């Protein structure tokens, strides 16, 4: 099954943080990276001197069940994030989210797929469109149309 995963980081030097997450994704059991988007840049909100977020989308082929894949993405987030050194929240973070899982709709306390807010996040949609321009959501919406009809912040490549 093809799952689409969002990666985001504003940790340390984000380029290598994201490369580490990618390596970890490829090391998930029964799973293989099919393609990775370009790396995109999201500025922080407000005047503060805060680091930019690096965003990417990954197509991962997997024979894992959705909640099994979630165990792994949560594990990698913990292991690679500075959760132990810093705090769960941030403000500096490594985010790994399952955006889509095949054509499945999952509504559980642990897992909601499609990701609940992805259709409002240009930093998820633009990278996803780069790697899956013909994508159609489970509810029938075409990714290509959402990008024509919703307002998103300008998103430059990293
Ligand atoms: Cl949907």
């Amino acid at each position: 099954t093809v799952a689409y995963i969002a990666i985001g980081s504003n940790l340390a030097s984000p380029l290598e943080q994201v490369n580490a997450a990618l390596k970890a994704l490829g090391d998930i059991p029964e799973s293989h990276i099919l393609t990775v988007s370009s790396f995109y840049r999201t500025p922080p909100l407000g005047p503060q001197d805060q680091p930019d977020y690096l965003n990417a989308a990954v197509a991962l082929e997997t024979s894992l069940a959705p909640e099994e894949l979630l165990n792994h993405t949560q594990r990698i987030a913990l292991q690679q994030g500075r959760v132990r050194k810093a705090e769960r929240w941030g403000p500096r973070t490594l985010d790994l989210d399952i955006m889509l899982f095949g054509n499945e709709v999952i509504n559980t306390e642990r897992l909601t797929v499609p990701h609940y807010d992805m259709k409002n996040r240009g930093f998820m949609l633009w990278p996803l469109f780069e790697i899956a321009p013909e994508l159609v959501f489970p509810d029938g919406e075409m990714l290509r149309q959402i990008l024509h009809t919703r307002a998103f912040d300008k998103l430059n490549k990293w």
